């Protein structure tokens, strides 16, 4: 009946009030063509001020979407480039989710994942942890879905549900312990890129520091940084931050795992970001089949960001020569953490 669930798993003990819990879905696909009116519509916040219903414009890159009879010539493809308004995707705002654990109020926006004809829209919710103690359950209309979000009691006291046994990770390294008692876990993690300008946003600055990548004219790069939940439920960790071993994992699993096969590679294509550029400023591969991986991402050579929106199209997300790249607008992984599990 177009039901889907989605599933906030509040803790029964935090530690802070500035935690978020992620709540997230992955929903059927769509045609392309419907995720120009696509926006979250939610019951979950009291007041209904939806403040990520704003617009951003995007890029969206195109290709013809039908590959011809000679796979083997790598010939590129010609893509086309539009500007267009996506309202809801996963941009947070700098201080936005800083502000919820205040405000009480969650953020909900999607991740989008597309072939040339079809999206599979990812929803998230980003709940401030006091919210567990007002809510039970409300609803999410995202295009023809009907998500039912459920505030439930974790299964684990306090930590972090992996294969049916409750890691908790250490929240700090204050004192390091030569023959320790504990464990190390894989830990999931989902990070977002913030768009801000100014003299401690310059993220590659450290992505040439850290990764002896070549970057040249790093002063002409997007500044901003990512904003990363671990565990499903976490205090924010700010990525880079110099001097913070966790912020430092996430940026290698960043910038170095952005990702029978259910998709096939069918050729380079190069792209105008944005429509009006003079030459082409962005590297993409263009592939067929089932959707695989986001869709959105951000151009590396521009501080002021330049959403990006590449249906059928990977980006360039390497950046070892660093022209032509772009970073993604959200990032999936897992990192390793020390802990310890209860019992
Ligand atoms: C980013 O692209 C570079 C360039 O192809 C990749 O670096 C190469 O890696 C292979 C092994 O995977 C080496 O044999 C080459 O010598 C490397 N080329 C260089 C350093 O110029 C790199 O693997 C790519 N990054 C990711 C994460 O796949
Ligand atoms: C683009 O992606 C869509 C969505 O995955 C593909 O359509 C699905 O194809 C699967 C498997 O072939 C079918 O089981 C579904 O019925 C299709 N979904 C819909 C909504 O029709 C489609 O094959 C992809 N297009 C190309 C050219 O690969």
């Amino acid at each position: 009946r177009n039901v889907y669930d989605m599933k906030i798993e509040c803790p029964h003990t935090v530690s802070f009030g500035e935690n978020s819990v992620i709540g997230y879905v992955e929903l059927p696909p769509v045609p392309l063509a419907d995720t120009a009116q696509m926006v979250p519509e939610s019951s979950c916040n009291m007041d209904n001020h939806q403040s990520l219903n704003t617009i951003t414009k995007y890029t969206q890159v195109s290709w013809r979407g039908k590959a011809d009879q000679s796979q083997s010539s790598q010939n590129s493809f010609e893509t086309v480039s539009t500007e267009v308004d996506l309202k809801g995707t996963c941009v947070l705002k700098h201080k936005m989710v800083e502000e919820s654990y205040r405000s009480r109020k969650s953020v909900t926006c999607y991740d989008l994942s597309c072939n040339s004809t079809y999206c599979k829209p990812t929803l998230y919710m980003i709940v401030p942890i006091h919210a567990c103690n007002m809510m039970k359950s409300c609803l999410i209309a995202l295009g023809p879905y009907r998500v039912q979000v459920v505030y439930e009691r974790s299964y684990c006291m306090t930590g972090v549900l992996i294969e049916g046994k409750c890691f908790v990770p250490d929240q700090s390294v204050v004192s390091i312990i030569k023959h320790g008692i504990f464990d190390i876990a894989s830990v999931h993690i989902v990070c977002f890129f913030v768009a801000v300008k100014g003299n401690t946003y310059k993220i590659f600055e450290q992505v040439k520091k850290s990764f002896e990548s070549t970057c040249n004219d790093t002063e002409n790069k997007v500044q901003g940084y990512y904003i990363c939940i671990v565990g499903g439920n976490s205090a924010p960790i700010y990525v880079p931050t110099l001097d913070d071993f966790r912020s430092m994992e996430a940026f290698t699993g960043i910038f170095r795992s952005p990702h029978i096969a259910s998709y096939s590679i069918v050729g380079p294509a190069n792209a105008k970001v944005p429509h009006s550029a003079s030459s082409d400023t962005l590297s993409l591969i263009a592939y067929s089949g089932i959707p695989s991986y986001s869709s959105l991402s951000i151009l590396t050579s521009s501080t002021e960001a330049k959403h990006v929106f590449s249906p059928g199209l990977f980006p360039k997300l390497n950046h070892t020569n660093c022209d032509k790249s772009a970073i993604p607008l959200i990032w999936t992984g897992m990192i390793d953490l020390p802990g310890y599990y209860e019992f």
